[PDB]
């Protein structure tokens, strides 16, 4: 079978705790001696719709923060701003820091988010940064602050924190520097991200996942070239295939014995001809939310 | 937005151990001083076509299981087969023990699944007891020992130990006591599940988690009753509905302001006129791996 995977969310949960400033209380990274959160934890719903984040950051001091690392309070001994996260520096450092590092993801790369509530985690789910720099998550009030990570090894790779909902309902957040993942602000203003585009060389590795677990109706056998199945991917507003996709694909093409042109074409026709009513892998449509690396991970 | 949540799985890694017998290694459950595996462990290749596991099983003692905790070696001091699993004593408690209890669940009840291999987590993922006693899993070879669970509160609630793939691809296992799920027994045999059925009360539960979300196309007009709705349940193999399902859909239908008959009267539309190219909480099918329960706990 095939399935939609999240890492173990074990190193992750020991970090999560809950961060209180005013009436407004979020989730915070809690890592070494430091716990980061979004800044807009720092504001009432009034300052929401047009915050000077500065202003507001200039009247709180460092026992305005409450954090709470589930029963225990961690003292707060000094506070930053960066970008769009607040650094709360602490007194104590997190026992159970594992090893991690900050990475900035490009789009169409997958990570696991543990979505947590009054710094509780409350569930996990595997999430694709989309072309447009959103998600399509699952997220209440207080959710902001859960963070979505990868697990390599022993080392955890954080890359996003949630911070809003677009009037779209996807989502979007920063990386762990507060750099926001696409062109979004954090203030209450209809902001509209770009047209969502679908992850060609993912939806491709999918493709090549059906085929090792025997679902292959879809299999023609025209064949394609780069440009001319470029022409078409275009018009049904598929992200564009480089060579350097091309060769992404190529131990799973070697695995399957179907050139990545061959999966092409395959894809062309199932664009233009539709499903039919037949379903690949268990999904009536075509899934992008799967990397090439994590479909060798789990077909191996 | 509405995705596919796995309870954080931090409390049931610290659990899985490896257990090797021959030239055979799977992974075990370390709770208390307890170690629980599926009994096929002491099965070569070739007794898996017939195994008399008595018959194997006499032939063993203590020191021919080899139990891995992480690096260090667990002692096994005693071992028992309890129905399908085998139960290895082991003189050291697992200090990560959680709060436990095994239960037996009921066909449509939902899980997570923390799939294993050698001992070491490799990822969680949402899974729900098919009317027919399968999984729609994603396992591969040595991912027997993987077990199923539910988080209430502190509680962890195993009810599943993954044992065997059948010839359709799914999945069968036992509950904690070594007691299979459906009529499936433990040998290399082309074994057969019944026809599977949709767990109308979930698809019901789903429809309802689309219309807090905003998806409401498919809301007709129409009402029926509980009779004349089942008599097309059964056409398209859809489980029958009771009034026990009826109350348990209840808060869902008081939040929506929707009649449980009426969303009955609405899915009927779908199931005889299909989506006609429309999606519902983004799947062009109809999703059953959703419990009401499941929908309240993410919508709030
Ligand atoms: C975090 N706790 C919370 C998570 C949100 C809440 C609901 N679902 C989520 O994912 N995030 C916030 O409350 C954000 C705070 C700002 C200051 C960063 N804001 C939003 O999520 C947000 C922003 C904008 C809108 C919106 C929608 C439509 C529209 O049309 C006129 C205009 C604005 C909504 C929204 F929830
Ligand atoms: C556990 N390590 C392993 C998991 C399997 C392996 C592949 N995917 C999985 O989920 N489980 C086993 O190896 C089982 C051991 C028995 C003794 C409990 N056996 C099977 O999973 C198994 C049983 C039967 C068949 C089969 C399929 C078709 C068929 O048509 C003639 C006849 C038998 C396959 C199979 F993998």
């Amino acid at each position: 079978g095939f399935r939609k995977m999240a890492f173990p969310s074990g190193k992750v949960e020991g970090c999560m705790v809950q961060v209180t400033c005013g009436t407004t209380t979020l989730n915070g990274l809690w890592l070494d001696d430091v716990v980061y959160c979004p800044r807009h934890v720092i504001c009432t719903s009034e300052d929401m719709l047009n915050p000077n984040y500065e202003d507001l950051l200039i009247r709180k001091s460092n026992h305005n923060f409450l954090v709470q690392a589930g029963n225990v309070q961690l003292r707060v001994i000094g506070h930053s701003m960066q970008n769009c996260v607040l650094k709360l520096k602490v007194d104590t450092a997190n026992p159970k820091t594992p090893k991690y590092k900050f990475v900035r993801i490009q789009p169409g790369q997958t990570f696991s988010v543990l979505a947590c509530y009054n710094g509780s985690p409350s569930g996990v789910y595997q999430c694709a940064m989309r072309p447009n720099f959103t998600i399509k998550g699952s997220f209440l009030n207080g959710s902001c602050g859960s963070v979505g990570f990868n697990i390599d090894y022993d080392c955890v790779s954080f890359c996003y924190m949630h911070h809003m909902e677009l009037p779209t309902g996807v989502h979007a957040g920063t990386d762990l520097e507060g750099n926001f993942y696409g062109p979004f602000v954090d203030r209450q203003t209809a902001q509209a991200a770009g047209t969502d585009t679908t992850i060609t060389v993912n939806v491709l590795a999918w493709l090549y996942a059906a085929v090792i677990n025997g679902d292959r109706w879809f299999l023609n056998r025209f064949t394609t070239t780069l440009n001319d199945f470029n022409l078409v991917a275009m018009k049904y507003n598929y992200e564009p295939l480089t060579q350097d996709h091309v060769d992404i694909l190529g131990p799973l093409s070697a695995q399957t014995g179907i050139a990545v042109l061959d999966m092409c074409a395959s894809l062309k026709e199932l664009l233009q001809n539709g499903m039919n009513g037949r379903t690949i892998l268990g999904s009536a449509l075509l899934e992008d939310e799967f990397t090439p690396f994590d479909v060798v991970r789990q077909c191996s």
